């Protein structure tokens, strides 16, 4: 059963999740079993200083991916 978790971070922290090369987001997706989607075309009322992410998986996969992302950015994500 697949579910979704939406969160935001400041645009400047996106690197810490992606990694030099895109190695970090690939490694978190592989270890967790979840997909990690960066919003491609934000609507015009979206804050340009914030970036939306969506974790897609089973709840167990989503929880694990969220904990790995939180280690990298050094604190909790902002949930929507």
């Amino acid at each position: 059963g697949l579910q979704e978790f939406n969160f935001i971070v400041p645009t400047g922290k996106t690197g810490l999740i992606i990694g030099k090369g895109g190695e970090t987001i690939k490694s978190i997706s592989q270890q967790s079993g979840a997909r990690i989607e960066l919003q491609r075309n934000p609507p015009p009322n979206a804050d340009p200083n914030m970036k939306l992410f969506t974790i897609r998986g089973t709840p167990q996969q989503i929880d694990y991916a969220r904990q790995l992302i939180e280690e990298k950015i050094g604190g909790p994500v902002n949930p929507l």
